RNA sequence: GGGAGUAUAUGGGCGCACUUCGGUGACGGUACAGGCUCCU
RNA sequence: GGGAGUAUAUGGGCGCACUUCGGUGACGGUACAGGCUCCU
RNA sequence: GGGAGUAUAUGGGCGCACUUCGGUGACGGUACAGGCUCCU
């Protein structure tokens, strides 16, 4: 489908971090999530650059 | 149309080089794991393209 | 002072044109509802101005 | 009173959305709330432009 | 230690406000917290300016 | 190294002037309280510097 | 409703401590009160 | 405390699976550990 | 998943009220439905 839709699908495929646990654990989970988001952004950029 | 999508997927796959088989077993394992994750994402994309066709 | 406030309220009211009585009964109803909401807000303003006088 | 006070009253008259329900429902409620906020901003702008 | 570390220690020494209570009380607590943050920022700036 | 830290602490302390002993007992009290808070923060800093030495 | 700033600001009366009973306390207080300005 | 980035990065030892018992696994792992830099 | 905008926009069928039973209601509705575009 449209590139935008695929990208939205990619962002949808990133699960939110677990709120339970110690502050450090939750912090780590958040950081992992953010890393995933960064990756999604990068690959989304490389997708949008071509394919259209 | 479809050709552009196929070329896109093949491009994404080609842009994902194999992991480095060096260091401890754990290090190699997790490099292979990250790599496999990337591959998995690309396949998710391709499969979604196939699903809408 | 007060004259400016009255002119303001009358201006806001005049700036809110009547809804379009076209289409299905539901469409007309909800146009009238949005319109009535705007009118209600303007009256809330005016009433608050009257309350502080 | 002062225009700013009236505007604050307008923003006070916008109820926060219901957190309960499905993700889609909550999403819709949030969107409605945001629309209301946009309206408040517009009319606040048109008020502040005159009246002073 | 490094100035940055000391500053981080200062920001760590600012306790988050109490979520319990009335809206006005919580508002006040948040404002106090924000004031504390502003202070921390100011003194952090005056520290970083010198000492290095 | 350490000299710069000592100079820093003394500087922070010197940059914190005594409160104003004027007005009601409460006002003076809370000026002294704010002042004491600032002093306390500076000492927290100095003590942390001493702890890492 | 939310936010920013004024703010290295303002200080109100309860409770403790001390007292020569008038008051005093760099004590509870990193508490509490939240005005004014603007933004949303 | 919060955030950003380093990071298309780093990999530690538990449990499974396999085994020629030395090890191996693109298995639990989208888990888990969170250093360094800066911001607040 | 989140956000912005289109939007001073679009209006779908349940329940009330009225009715000449065809319909009507600036009634529940500041409810509810959430498409399209882009961002993350």
């Amino acid at each position: 489908l449209k590139a935008v839709r695929l990208i939205k699908f990619l962002y949808q495929s990133n699960p939110p971090p677990n709120p339970e646990g110690t502050r450090q654990a939750r912090r780590n989970r958040r950081r992992r999530w953010r890393a995933r988001q960064r990756q999604i952004h990068s690959i989304s950029e490389r997708i949008r650059s071509t394919y259209l």
